[PDB]
């Protein structure tokens, strides 16, 4: 029997959940029945980013209706959807093009938790909890609740935690200390680069097999540049309740898994509002999107030379700015390295 604490084995179970992958798709409305979760492949989620693309020029080179039309059918053949009596929103406009590009990006997701779990090569000898854990090719330990490296994390959540943010309230319930499969070695290049921080990085449950496995990925240059507030980079926050909007969680699903991960930021570009591009002036390693409030700077410490912002929400004096709240943008995957995974609960305040 598995040799894993009880903590890292249910963290599996959440990372492997089939009703969790299905439950992604039918609120994405695909047709279950005539898109199964066995038979959805990487080869036709590909083809049909291919596609998007190619409804994309047809967009800008001011196609006829019947190619509208093609590529509409083209798109729903590959992923069946489920509207009812309702009829298919047709591929026209920019904002379809985006909405199909970021269900694409996470059915993608949801593919290679699926092909991961399902393949390799079958032992009886070997527990399958240890058999999946294997796969992720990440050392998870867990943090004793009682540690000083916990107390920080603790008070990190406890401190970051918006007022504006007030529908839910976090609860930590494991802190787990992950180690990716030659992230460190891969880092190495810019772990003594000056600001390195300690950052929050927020994502659904469906994505973390595909996070722990291949690390925190740049989307592709074919998708479309207009959903990225700062271009095709990865996105950090200084305030645990910005990132812990993007664990997808609700009355039903309370838990989610939060990210803090080692941010070489280097020489940071100020910005106040939104660029989609995702190229820096000569000198500059990220992006720091100025927002209305910071946590306390009299109150960042030093956690293994890694600065940790966790003071409490003050206003920055940042003058005319669309963010309420910093988010710190890297365009490289080498600058990142994932120390940490926390298991939150939200209670949600009604
Ligand atoms: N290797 C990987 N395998 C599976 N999913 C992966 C992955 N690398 C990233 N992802 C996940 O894909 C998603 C992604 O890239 N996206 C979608 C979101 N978009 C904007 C963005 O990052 N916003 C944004 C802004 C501020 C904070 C935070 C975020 C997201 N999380 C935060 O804490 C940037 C492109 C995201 O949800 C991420 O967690």
């Amino acid at each position: 029997k598995s040799k894993l604490p009880k903590p890292v084995q249910d963290l599996i179970k959440m990372i492997f959940d089939v009703e969790s992958m299905k439950k992604a798709m039918v609120e994405y409305e695909i047709d279950l029945q005539k898109m199964p979760l066995g038979k959805l492949s990487k080869r036709q989620i590909q083809a049909a980013y291919s596609i998007l693309s190619e409804v994309q020029q047809a967009v800008s080179q001011g196609s006829s209706d019947s190619q509208i039309l093609d590529l509409s059918n083209r798109f729903y053949t590959l992923i069946p959807h489920d509207f009812g009596m309702k009829k298919p929103p047709l591929l026209n406009n920019a904002d379809s093009v985006q909405a199909k590009a970021e269900m694409l990006d996470n059915l993608l997701d949801i593919e290679v938790a699926y092909s991961l779990l399902r393949g390799g090569s079958d032992d009886s000898s070997k527990d399958p909890i240890d058999v999946n854990y294997e796969k992720l090719k990440t050392d998870i330990k867990v943090v004793d609740r009682d540690s000083e490296e916990a107390e920080i994390i603790r008070k990190y959540v406890k401190n970051t935690h918006a007022t504006t943010h007030n529908a839910y309230d976090l609860e930590v319930i494991d802190i787990f200390k992950i180690e990716r499969e030659g992230e460190c070695q891969r880092y190495k290049p810019f772990k003594q680069l000056h600001n390195r921080r300690l950052l929050w990085h927020g994502s659904r449950t469906t994505n973390f097999a595909g996070i722990l496995s291949q690390g925190l990925r740049i989307a592709p240059p074919e998708a479309p540049v207009t959903g990225y507030m700062f271009g095709k980079g990865i996105y950090f926050a200084d305030m645990v309740s910005k990132s812990a909007n993007y664990c997808h969680t609700s009355q039903g699903d309370p838990i989610g898994l939060i990210l803090l991960g080692e941010v070489a930021l280097g020489n940071m570009y100020e910005l106040k509002h939104a660029s989609h591009i995702s190229k820096l002036p000569k000198g500059k390693h990220s992006v720091k999107g100025l927002g209305k409030t910071t946590p306390d700077p009299s109150a960042n410490i030093s956690l293994d030379g890694v600065d940790v912002p966790l003071g409490t929400g003050i206003s920055s004096g940042v003058n005319d700015t669309s963010l309420l709240y910093n988010e710190y943008i890297v365009y490289d995957i080498a600058q990142v390295n994932l120390k940490y995974l926390l298991k939150l609960k939200f209670n949600f305040k009604t």
